[PDB]
């Protein structure tokens, strides 16, 4: 058994941080090879973290990839071997397209709570490599919560981040704000605020 | 060997007694040169015998495919009642246990609100109209739109999402044309949930 996944949204868009591409490998002394090919051609800048001895009687591999690579679409190759398994993967094909952020204040109904929901659509984006963060004064918040990306009927995805704050926070007019990092977004990244 | 999955009830099955919710039993990979397969059906481990199996389908990779479906009393479900499939063949002379139930944990009350489109989605020719789901344990639950009647087509639901109080949350979306919601067309949201009065409820939602 070998699984192959790709790296984190984040990881390819900001130039600073290190997309790797995880091929993981799943009791008789059993010898793994790792080969990696990019394209076809193979790379041998490969990681092989030691050995993983799981309740049941997993060993892996790291591969650090290129962003502008990835987001080009090249196929990366993991080629297992033991005394012979591929698997390959890509970013998802097409026209990247844009999200488009709205943030939508708690309910009125709602405001009958202790805590209410600040929430952010994000909507008519492709792929499906996302990431959603929300902030207030520059502080990241903690208490939210985002959904997975969902396919919409024009083949664009969405999904919804809900934040939950102190219904008080709201009142007194704090500014939230939800962050967006995407490809096809300028700069890769956007921001949202909400307030009373 | 063979492979079983085990699939519970629709969330509406349950939930409605004109309805029936099944569990169903499916077996795959059952070996073409000895194919006969039995089925015993299990409520918290007490044989029952009212299933329902249908005879084999060959598969076209050499294979046979087995289903039994178990027609389940609706308060069994919301009452947890575990549903045990066992499936026996005389080609490897070998048995697979598969069990299902409703999730375990106190039911909870989905609390529905819905939020009308952003001031910035208003220069486009559809609107997204947002009904939120939150609070409600177990994950089970239907999600539905409709206006003046008639149910809605345009419209996607997320999957549950796991809260940090322990609860589930969703959002669905209701896309329309900016007209219809600038002309005061009331739209609903309905909810279908067991730990609801009347397993139903319903949130307008209009300009
Ligand atoms: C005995 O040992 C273990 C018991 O623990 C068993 O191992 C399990 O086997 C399962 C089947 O054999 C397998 O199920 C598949 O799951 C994968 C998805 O795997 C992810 O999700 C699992 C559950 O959520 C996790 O446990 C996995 O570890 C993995 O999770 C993490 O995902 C992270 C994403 O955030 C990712 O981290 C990122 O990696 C990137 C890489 O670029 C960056 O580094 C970044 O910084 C990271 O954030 C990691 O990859 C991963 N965590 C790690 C590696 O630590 C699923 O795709 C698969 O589905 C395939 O097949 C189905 C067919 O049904 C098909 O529908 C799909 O299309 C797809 O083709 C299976 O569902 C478990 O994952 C696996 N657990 C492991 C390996 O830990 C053994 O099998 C047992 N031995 C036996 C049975 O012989
Ligand atoms: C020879 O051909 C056979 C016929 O195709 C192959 O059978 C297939 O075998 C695979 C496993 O090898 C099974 O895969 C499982 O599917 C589960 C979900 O299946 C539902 O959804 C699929 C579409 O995605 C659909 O085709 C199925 O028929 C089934 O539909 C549901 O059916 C029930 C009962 O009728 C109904 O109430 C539901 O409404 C209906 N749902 C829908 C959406 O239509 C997965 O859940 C399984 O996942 C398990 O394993 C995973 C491991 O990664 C794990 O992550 C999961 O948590 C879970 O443990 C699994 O993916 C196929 O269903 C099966 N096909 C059929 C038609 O039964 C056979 O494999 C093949 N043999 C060879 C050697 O090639
Ligand atoms: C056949 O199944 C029975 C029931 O579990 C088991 O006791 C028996 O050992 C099996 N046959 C063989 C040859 O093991
Ligand atoms: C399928 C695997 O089974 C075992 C568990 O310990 C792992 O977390 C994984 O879910
Ligand atoms: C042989 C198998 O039969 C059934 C289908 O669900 C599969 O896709 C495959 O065709």
């Amino acid at each position: 058994s070998v699984f192959l996944f790709p790296p984190k949204p984040k990881d390819t868009l900001m130039i600073s941080r290190t997309p790797e591409v995880t091929c993981v490998v799943v009791h008789e002394d059993p010898e793994v090879k790792f080969n990696w090919y990019v394209d076809g051609v193979e790379v041998h800048n490969a990681k092989t973290k030691p050995r993983e001895e799981q309740y049941n009687s997993r060993v892996v591999s790291v591969l650090t990839v290129l962003h502008q690579d990835w987001l080009n679409g090249k196929e990366y190759k993991c080629k297992v071997s033991n005394k012979t398994i591929e698997k390959t993967i890509s970013k998802a094909k097409g026209q990247p397209r844009e999200p488009q952020v709205y943030t939508l204040p708690p309910s009125r109904e709602e405001m009958t709570k202790n805590q209410v929901s600040l929430t952010c659509l994000v909507k008519g984006f492709y792929p499906s490599d996302i990431a959603v963060e929300w902030e207030s004064n520059g502080q990241p918040e903690n208490n939210y919560k985002t959904t997975p990306p969902v396919l919409d009927s024009d083949g664009s995805f969405f999904l919804y981040s809900k934040l939950t704050v102190d219904k008080s926070r709201w009142q007194q007019g704090n500014v939230f704000s939800c962050s967006v990092m995407h490809e096809a977004l300028h700069n890769h990244y956007t921001q949202k605020s909400l307030s009373l």
